[PDB]
């Protein structure tokens, strides 16, 4: 424990937050924090800050890979990672702050139609593109983990659970994602690689078009046996989809692995090319917010 307080103590920057953060607001307190929206005195951002104390986090190697992970992997499509700083236990994290919520909000609370489902699906391959492209599985792609900005902006978020693999050890075996959206290989199999993002990124795209992963209402338990057994999930309503998105999700929900459509080729899909303007969220995002309060 005390090598990781000293290994975190390489890590941030040093001295206390407090210089520089204004107007501390509690958007949120779990088990994995304490999470405020503050500003950043010298630019005038707008950021989200994560207070831990490290006497209660149980797993303190995650936080630093997660931090380590970040810094090296900027990417337009992932929440900006800006600064951390240790005060004592209490380990201080600094991210960019996306004022439009979460996908979540969007997809419980508005209606998505095709052409905006589609750029919400090209930002998000983009950012896995970069990730698998620099050996890093996220591992629990959901859209709570998918943020939003006013603008329209779609960023992934949340690398508490991410994987850096090699090509002497190019697969993975851990259970870390939410089951809803696992695939089956996680499960049925000891060694899974980066399309288990892939299929994730599919059960998003269901998300997307009827408001919830399949079996969300089974208990998770009985959701990950569902998966493994049934394989591809259906739609309510098949009909309703134009013939490209049909088959853009066959390609991100393929049992088989080496079928399944890598980030890289599914950049490339025709359904991406259906995608409206970026700003075309914006309406949905405002409605939501205001659903959400």
């Amino acid at each position: 424990d005390e090598e990781i307080l000293e290994k975190l103590r390489s890590i941030v920057s040093v001295g206390d937050p407090k210089k520089k953060y204004t107007r501390f607001e509690k958007i949120g307190q779990g088990a994995s924090g304490t999470v405020y929206t503050a500003m950043d005195v010298a630019t005038g951002q707008e950021v989200a800050i994560r207070q831990m104390n490290l006497q209660q986090q149980p797993k303190k190697e995650l936080i630093i890979n997660e931090i380590l992970v970040m810094r090296e992997n900027k990417n337009p499509n992932i929440v900006n990672y800006l600064d951390s700083y240790l005060v004592g236990d209490e380990l201080w994290v600094v991210m960019e702050y996306l004022a439009g919520g979460s996908l979540t909000d969007v997809v419980t609370e508005t209606c998505m139609d095709e052409g905006q489902i589609a750029a919400v699906c090209r930002e998000c391959l983009q950012a896995l593109e970069f990730l698998h492209s620099n050996q890093v599985i996220h591992r629990d792609i959901k859209s709570d983990n998918i943020l939003l900005g006013m603008d329209g902006s779609v960023k992934l978020t949340d690398f508490g659970f991410c994987a850096q693999i090699t090509p002497e050890q190019s697969k993975r075996s851990t259970m870390v994602g939410t089951p809803y959206w696992m695939a089956p290989e996680v499960v049925t199999r000891k060694a899974y690689g980066p399309k288990v993002d892939i299929w994730s990124l599919g059960i998003m795209a269901i998300e997307m078009i009827e408001g919830e992963p399949p079996y969300l209402n089974e208990n998770p338990l009985r959701a990950l046996y569902l998966i493994a057994t049934n394989g591809t999930p259906e739609l309510q309503n098949p009909e309703k989809l134009s013939a490209i998105f049909r088959d853009f999700l066959n390609r991100c929900l393929e049992m088989d692995v080496e079928k399944r459509g890598s980030a890289k080729e599914l950049i490339q899909h025709q359904f991406l090319k259906i995608a409206k303007p970026l700003s075309s969220l914006t309406p949905l995002i405002a409605a939501a917010k205001e659903a959400t309060k």
